[PDB]
């Protein structure tokens, strides 16, 4: 099994408490760490933040801790947008450019893999001639990547990739059964199914449909997302389920209905620590006084409302659901974002340091033995 977790580039700048710092981060919590983000820059791979060096000497740094982890750096995101990976794919020389500064640099910077992270192919600005380029971008890393292996004698770079989970998304950006041949693994994005983009409550990561629920709704859960990148060629071994350490949150219409469903007005109001409205941390809505729990029995996940607000979030026993139902699919293991969302320094929550993230590795028996 694989505990994939994402290190965020920007949580270093939070607040207080919810200020995430190297000392934050645990070389055993997860089996594989995920640098969130490059960028590119001239069709080249690229930092983002001021002091990225500096973290990624640290990030890297935990293999000689741990040295059964991986880490992968990668590119992207939901800010990123499209346009400089729909000029980087345009065209073979622009690609090769990519390829070979993406070997460069992970070797630079001692990194085990890249993860692509656009956001998303044939979607957000990106023409339909991307769905195509971005196969032949995956074909052409993955085959660079072994060929530099087999030169240099060193072992194999990894690619992954994050991969939506709506069927918009997907069929519009991805030839799945000729990706996942390509890629080592696939973190499924097993999240953001719905949040205050829409006009009524609904929870953020459900497990499965609600009975009311139909059309295309009824495919915005996880297990319809798993089902769908498996029948669409990914073997179960290779997808990796993601789970989200945070909540999305809404402005209720009136306090007085709270259903999922509900009539909602805009974003919650947004958090002390994350100053996002949409979104609540964990470690915003663990702990959170005069206010009323509610578990969607369809759905298997919680979610928490106080006055006019409404958020849907995971806690530890929808986790523990979470990863029972990937066993049973036989999947590859379990996928986070992201590693400062959880209660990583246990100052809220009352249950620890990094509660989430330590049930899925105790649910996956990855616990250091
Ligand atoms: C999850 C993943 O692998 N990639 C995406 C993330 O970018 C995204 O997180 C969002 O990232 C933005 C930067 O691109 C941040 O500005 C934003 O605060 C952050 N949102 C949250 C809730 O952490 C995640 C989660 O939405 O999903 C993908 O879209």
């Amino acid at each position: 099994a694989k505990l994939v977790c994402y290190f965020t580039n920007w949580a270093q700048y939070r607040q207080g408490e919810a200020r995430f710092l190297p000392k934050d981060l645990d070389p055993s919590l997860c089996t594989h760490l995920i640098y969130a983000f490059a960028g590119m820059t001239n069709h080249q791979l690229s930092t983002t933040e001021w002091n990225d060096e500096t973290l990624y000497q640290e990030f890297n740094g935990l293999k000689k801790m741990n040295p059964k982890l991986k880490t992968l750096l990668a590119i992207g995101g939901w800010n990123f947008g499209t346009q400089k990976f729909t000029d980087m794919v345009a065209t073979a020389n622009n690609r090769q450019t990519f390829v070979n500064s993406a070997i460069r640099f992970l070797r630079k910077y001692s990194f085990d893999g890249l993860d692509l992270d656009w956001e998303y192919p044939g979607s957000q600005g990106s023409p339909a001639v991307d769905k195509e380029r971005f196969t032949t971008l995956v074909q052409d890393l993955a085959n660079a990547f072994q060929q530099e292996a087999q030169t240099s004698g060193k072992e194999r770079l990894l690619l992954s990739a994050a991969v939506p989970a709506g069927q918009t998304y997907v069929d519009a950006g991805y030839e799945v059964d000729k990706i996942a041949q390509n890629l080592d693994f696939v973190n499924l994005m097993a999240y953001d199914f719905h949040g205050s983009w829409e006009k009524v409550t609904g929870h953020n990561s459900p497990l499965y449909k609600r009975q009311e629920e139909s059309g295309a709704a009824a495919s915005l859960n996880v297990d319809a997302a798993v089902q769908q990148w498996l029948q669409k060629g990914t073997p179960a071994s290779k997808l990796i389920l993601g789970m989200p350490t945070y909540g999305r949150s809404f402005t209720l219409a009136s306090s007085s209905d709270t259903r999922v469903g509900a009539p909602a007005t805009g974003s919650g109001t947004p958090g002390p620590f994350t100053k996002e409205g949409g979104m609540l941390a964990y470690y915003e809505v663990c702990s959170w006084k005069g206010a009323t729990k509610q578990r969607i029995q369809d759905q298997k996940v919680p979610y928490i409302f106080r006055d006019n607000q409404w958020v849907g979030f995971d806690d530890v026993e929808s986790f523990k659901t979470k990863v029972s139902y990937l066993k049973q699919k036989g999947l590859g293991g379990a996928m986070v974002w992201a590693l400062d969302l959880d209660d990583f320094a246990g100052f809220s929550c009352n249950q620890g340091r990094y509660p989430l993230i330590q049930t899925l590795r105790q649910e996956l028996s990855l616990v250091p033995r």
